[PDB]
């Protein structure tokens, strides 16, 4: 009840079961795969975790491994039959743990394929694994050719000793957000030719997937079996470019709201936060809305980022400071302690996360996914 | 426990901050030589500037730190609670109070508060009344900076007698005046004097009223470096304790006897050979000129590497500066290792204090197009602290 008083991320687990289900609608021949990773988006890991498998989602992924096995971990356990996939993995990680856990776990290179079946060897137990294809995003993930060829044939052979099972295979677009890209289909096309090839030599997934957000909203030829559709879960459209969120049926499940901490009447000519980057052009009056970078309101937001206050919106005055920053009132005298809405859905008159990402020279991923770890997190509608 | 030890050595495998104490320790004792006439508050809020508030505050007070400086009421209590101690003698402030804070924990913790406002005047004279134990209170002005404090003429005037009125029923006393620069990272800006002078204004007018502080201070970082006649009765360093110099026109931290407490490093999560024609991560900003070799760095915009560095955030890896090709993405980001084969798991130094020819966060500041300040506060909970020096 205290940390909230200065400020809040509200976070609306019904807004978030709500967009679950229009991603299940828009991608009916494949499972649904809630993208956890990173607290969820800035959200809450675990709540978001039971919220979306609640509303239908049957495999949860994360990034490290760490944060797939506190999921495991959780209690209330989640249902033991979700599948839990993570995928950034660096050498000497805890493989073991994983594969007594469960999880599925993404192999991209031979280190890798050593390492799992090293400790599927030493558990007694077999892992579950997926291939990652690079199929053109230069990031993680087997390249095609001989690399492929060597990975796919050591998977082979660790099925053959019982070590393991490929349970998928699966790539990641670059572009996807800027639809008829080309790169998109030559990753599509790229994907199709690897997946054959390794079903060819023998492996048998049961999922392959390859959709972010942006291609499970748009690319219905690349939802496959399993879609992973991150930022649109949170309500957040990928791009401007692929729509708003009411184009999806999505609501935006984080609201970032503050309390003013002064309201102060200052004179003409007044200069505002550091470097004066703001003066006053007259007699006005000053808000302070006590968040500032630290708690991941975004410094290149300076001089632009939007906030509701007092029935209006109003933006930053100059520099944003590591806990504050400060707005023009124009003359209106809310009181100390008044609301000031950063952002949320947008339906009280609020802005979203994507106009401070325009403030910001950023993607609304950054802004929800850095809300910083000094603002509390209030869940509604669990 | 063993269970313990070996989770803890299991995270920070991907990626770690290490937090040099001794450097921080160092990093004090600099700043006190620096202003001799001054306390010293080691400024800890926004969790010691992402270096971790209670071990770097205890760090802080073995090298002389007489203050500990927080913004909001919890990070002050948290100082408060921790275990083991802090001494009791420590003076813990704390400025960031809204309407209905724990004004009364506060009183009882015996912390420094901040007031700026009647508002706040008002609720702090209630909870000392309701605790039967005396607040104290430092009174701030607003000499110029237009954010946190009060103006100076009728609003500064009525707070003054406000306070004074809260004196004689016993329920605080005004332990300190102080203010906040708006520009003292800019040596000569004409807005330092200015405010230097509306300080002495405002804290004269107070004092001869009746008001009594213990201490009198305005400067931050920039201020204690360059500006002793702002040094007053305490200084508030921060970034500077930090190893970190408050901007390249200031110096850097070797300019004074500094050196900066965060190293921030990762193992590289894979190492592949790639053809000319790849594109590489998001948006395809970045393509391979011709066959090369790419590192995958595991660490991304989630663990604070600003998204704003995409295509030119620095990296040291396998004994040459490397650049991040194209996009940060939210866990990741790739760099063009140019045919070199270091092997999976080997170290990239993301910055840190220099003299092993890494980055420093003033290197990522400038890639992002913001100040180093910004650079090591944000890095995230999902990158292990690991204190070394303690
Ligand atoms: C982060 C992530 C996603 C989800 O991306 P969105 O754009 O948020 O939908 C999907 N797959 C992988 C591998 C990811 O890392
Ligand atoms: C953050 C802060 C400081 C320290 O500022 P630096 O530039 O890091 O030294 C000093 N005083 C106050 C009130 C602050 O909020
Ligand atoms: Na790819
Ligand atoms: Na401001
Ligand atoms: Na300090
Ligand atoms: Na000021």
């Amino acid at each position: 009840a205290d940390a909230v008083l200065r400020a809040r991320a509200e976070i609306d687990l019904a807004a978030l079961r709500a967009n679950v289900r229009a991603l299940r609608e828009r991608a009916p021949g494949a499972a649904l795969m809630a993208v956890v990773k990173a607290d969820a988006y800035g959200h809450g890991a675990i709540p978001c975790a039971r919220a979306a498998v609640a509303a239908g989602a049957t495999w949860l992924g994360t990034a490290t491994p760490q944060e797939a096995l506190a999921l495991r971990a959780a209690e209330p356990g989640l249902p033991d039959d979700v599948r839990i996939m993570c995928w950034l993995w660096t050498p000497g990680g805890p493989w073991r743990e994983a594969v007594e856990a469960r999880l599925d776990v993404s192999v991209s290179a031979m280190w890798a394929m050593e390492e799992v079946t090293g400790a599927a060897r030493a558990a007694g137990v077999p892992a579950r694994v997926q291939l990652k294809a690079d199929t053109g995003l230069g990031r993680g993930g087997c390249q095609p050719g001989a690399d492929w060829e060597r990975l796919v044939g050591a998977a082979l052979r660790a099925e053959e000793e019982g070590l393991l099972r490929v349970t998928g295979l699966w790539s990641h677009f670059a572009c996807a957000d800027e639809p008829g890209h080309p790169s998109i289909a030559a990753q599509l096309t790229r994907f199709r030719e690897m997946t054959a090839y390794a079903e060819q030599r023998g492996l048998r997934p049961e999922v392959r997937h390859i959709a972010n957000s942006p291609a499970t909203l748009t690319l219905p030829d690349a939802h496959f079996d399993l879609v992973r559709p991150g930022i649109a879960m949170y309500g957040v459209s990928p791009s401007p470019e692929i729509g708003t969120p009411a184009d999806f049926g999505l609501r935006p499940v984080m609201t970032l709201a503050a309390s003013l901490a002064l309201v102060k009447q200052v004179p003409g000519g007044h200069g505002v936060s550091y470097g004066h980057h703001y003066t006053t052009p007259g007699e006005t009056t000053l808000g302070l809305v006590p968040l500032g970078y630290a708690d991941g309101i975004p410094r290149h937001a300076s001089s632009s980022g939007p906030v509701l206050v007092d029935g209006k919106w109003r933006t930053v005055a100059g520099r944003i400071a590591m806990d504050q920053f400060v707005v023009d009132l124009g003359g209106d005298r809310p009181e100390p302690g008044a609301e000031a809405v950063l952002f949320g859905p947008g339906d009280r008159g609020e802005p979203t996360a994507e106009d401070w990402a325009q403030a910001a020279g950023t993607i609304a991923y950054e802004i929800v996914t850095r809300i910083g770890s000094r603002v509390p997190r209030v869940y509604v509608n669990e």
